[PDB]
């Protein structure tokens, strides 16, 4: 119980900030995750030997893809850590445990293809689950790793509590289906504006946790411009691979996935920021006012993409 994790001074300061980048040293990401769980939860919540074994099985089942990789996993967990630390009274001891594991696991075994490519390709996973295809896969990968010998980080919980935390995790991982985000944000907006939003209603919590997951998942659009710019090259590399695989099936891809249309990218990001990211972080700031630095950093990047369009960079 007396084995604290420390970080170098710059990381220890900078990790509390929403805009933190976890850096290029893979070998430090686990200790970064353990440090975040230990401060977010308490040093006790997880048996350190089990956590570490769980972290490394999770790392093993992320693939070597440009964007939806191990680094994205720990990045999305860091964003959740920032949110939880700036809203510390709002969430239960179980939610804090669950949400950081959810974020770490939310993209397990991702191959860099969307749900619609799975459907067009006729992948087996699309037969198993018609909606939220990859996301139900990501959850079942989480359950798999949890059922490996010596990996049950939730062993200490009652049957009841274990069921509650697996259901937080399932809803949280499903909520990273951006198709679901649109209605979910729409309903939260309506509930907030009419003043019916009530964080004691469990179905209202679920929605707010869903919006948090979208926010954490998109958080590469809320970093400092140089990090957002380089991370965008990563997601577009998957997009263009997927477009390539669309052409292989006899299907003209949408322009966003078409690498012959690299020129359209800056205008593509305007679209994305206006239609997804700005509305996401606006609604989140309304519900959780301490999350405002994510909205501010998102607006700055939107304005950086406008400068790109106008030849100013
Ligand atoms: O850019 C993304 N999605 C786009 C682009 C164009 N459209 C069409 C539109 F605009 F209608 F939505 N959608 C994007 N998507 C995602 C996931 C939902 C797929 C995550 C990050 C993303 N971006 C990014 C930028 N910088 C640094 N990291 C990630
Ligand atoms: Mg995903
Ligand atoms: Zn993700």
């Amino acid at each position: 119980g007396l084995m604290q994790f420390t970080l170098p001074v710059r990381l220890c300061k900078e990790i509390e900030l929403f805009h933190f980048d976890i850096g290029p040293f893979e070998n430090m990401w686990p200790g970064i995750f353990v440090y975040m769980v230990h401060r977010s939860c308490g040093t006790s919540c997880f048996e350190l030997e089990k956590l570490c074994r769980f972290i490394m099985s999770v790392k093993k089942n992320y693939r070597r893809v440009p964007y939806h990789n191990w680094k994205h996993a720990v990045t999305v967990a860091h964003c959740m850590y920032a949110i939880l630390q700036n809203n510390h009274t709002l969430f239960t001891d179980l939610e804090r445990k669950g949400l950081l594991i959810a974020c770490l696991c939310h993209d397990l075994d991702h191959r860099g293809f969307s749900n619609s490519y799975l459907q067009k390709f006729d992948h087996p996973l699309a037969a198993l689950y018609s909606t939220s295809t990859m996301e139900q896969h990501h959850f079942s990968q989480t359950v798999s790793i949890l059922q490996l010998e010596g990996h049950n980080i939730f062993s200490t919980l009652s049957s009841s509590e274990y069921e509650q935390v697996l259901e937080i995790i399932r809803k949280a991982i499903i909520a990273t289906d951006l198709a679901l985000y649109f209605g979910n944000r729409k309903q939260l907006e309506e509930m907030y504006q009419t003043g019916s939003l009530n964080l004691n209603n469990q179905s209202h919590r679920d929605r707010v946790i869903g919006l948090m997951m979208t926010a954490c998942d998109l958080c590469s659009v809320t970093k400092l411009w140089p990090v957002t710019k380089l991370t965008a090259n990563d997601i577009y590399a998957e997009f263009w691979a997927e477009g390539d695989e669309m052409k292989k099936l006899g299907i003209q891809p949408i322009p966003m996935m078409d690498r012959d249309k690299k020129d359209e990218v800056p205008q593509g990001q305007l679209g994305f920021y206006n239609a997804v990211a700005i509305p996401c972080y606006t609604t989140l700031t309304q519900i959780l006012p301490p999350t405002e630095p994510l909205l501010k950093a998102c607006r700055d990047n939107l304005s950086q993409w406008e400068k790109v369009i106008r030849g100013e960079e």
